[PDB]
């Protein structure tokens, strides 16, 4: 592990305050601007997404990456959200009345065992079954994310060699000629500080660098800066052109 | 099926001619600018690599995506092609001799007695072990190319549900938030006419586009044209932006 001060620039240019991290698979080395932020503990979010999806494919909550979950009929608060999802279209738009739906169908009982086995943050359900990841007691920091991470990308994680190949496609954010992202954004606002995050990792032709960061979201304003700062970190690393 | 003759104009416009051909899954409908050679038998070339790919993965020739295949030392023409490869490399800059090296080990029995399963194009496998697929018996026809592609989209070709997995993965091309490309390019270069293709799907919210084109290519210099042409034709289509 090493400290690299120098991107805080990048928060600081848009007065901000956050974490990146980043993790060399190749040469087994994490780099971030803040040792301590990095190991401290949050609401995931929709970054729970990632073990929630991998859970419910694993028990048979969700089939495939095909199958369609109808809307409900409830008129919410963003459009994407009130029409028919499948599991990459729920994860693309962090739409969470499917994924309560899941949360409720695999159950606290199932749900709390599957934490433990993932070494999940600190492996606490505390709250409702379908709301834990965001007013809940589930805790995780950046660098217990790249740990978990890293097991997924590997297949280590307890679950079916399947359920984490869907759930990798399921994270495909973008793609090019010289990368590969697979990624899951969060965004907590029920229970202070406010935060957004970013996790995931970036495939290069002989190398895989692994993120996570987070950064105080006091407003929505500023949720594009999720990306956009982890990328301008990436590009002064020369990880992404 | 259904002719629509206006894509036309986009081949013209490059002094070029060729064939898309484009399936819409959802309605279940077939579209190309020409049927005639949408139906026309051509060497696979390159695009021979997702086959390929698929009998080497479930017959343990490749163990996984990450298996390292070093590069022999002989120094070819294309760059991309001197250094080590893994399955995702090599799909990615066509890289012959390790596509060579599968075949060889698969051997002309199980090569042909997959090929027959897999019901692909005229399942000839007469020539050489290690290159009928570039100057060999085997053709394919675009709409050929589609059949194929649905089967292994929806995982019911022979071979494993993993083998498949792994395949689609290894041939992303594209991806941003408006859609998905998972595709292989080809050049049919020792046996007249050469020919260019492109072929695989998009991934749409909601649907999913396959296709397959092919376009006369004297020399490697217009080989961009297959994509560019390709995506004037699903632009004036309204599948991508
Ligand atoms: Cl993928
Ligand atoms: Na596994
Ligand atoms: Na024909």
């Amino acid at each position: 592990w090493q400290e690299n001060k120098s991107w805080n620039a990048h928060f600081t240019e848009h007065k901000s305050q956050g974490v990146v991290v980043l993790w060399n698979e190749n040469k087994q080395q994490g780099f971030t601007n803040n040792l301590k932020r990095a190991n401290q503990a949050f609401l995931p979010a929709a970054t729970f997404k990632i073990p929630n999806s991998l859970i419910a494919l694993d028990l048979g909550v969700v089939k495939d990456e095909h199958q369609v979950f109808k809307w409900d009929g409830q008129t919410r608060d963003i459009a994407t959200w009130n029409r028919d999802h499948n599991l990459i279209t729920a994860m693309k738009y962090s739409v969470v009345p499917v994924y309560q739906e899941f949360a409720r169908q695999i159950g606290e009982a199932r749900m709390s065992k599957m934490l433990h086995a993932f070494d999940y943050g600190n492996e606490d359900i505390s709250g409702n079954v379908d709301s834990f990841w965001l007013d809940g007691g589930i805790r995780i920091s950046a660098t217990e994310q790249i740990s978990f991470l890293r097991k997924l990308y590997h297949n280590k994680l307890h679950v079916s060699e399947r359920s984490q190949r869907i759930v990798k496609q399921a994270m495909l954010t973008e793609a090019n000629g010289d990368y590969i992202i697979r990624a899951k954004t969060g965004y907590s606002t029920r229970i202070e500080p406010k935060i957004g995050w970013w996790v995931g990792w970036v495939e290069l032709d002989d190398n895989v660098w692994f993120f996570a960061m987070n950064m105080d979201m006091p407003t929505s304003d500023g949720l594009g800066l999720r990306q956009a700062i982890t990328k301008e970190v990436l590009k002064q690393e020369k990880i992404i052109p």
